[PDB]
């Protein structure tokens, strides 16, 4: 199965999913909902 882990200082982390390649945690600072989570690109 895939993997998702986060909990860094400035909202960060690491993620790995066979479905994708370049995965990882990202922090959103937009007005339309903010927060940091795991997302691939």
């Amino acid at each position: 199965g895939c993997t998702r882990t986060c909990g860094g200082p400035k909202c960060t982390g690491t993620c790995t999913c066979t479905n994708s390649s370049k995965c990882g945690c990202r922090y959103n600072v937009h007005p339309s909902g903010w927060g940091c989570g795991c997302a691939c690109s």
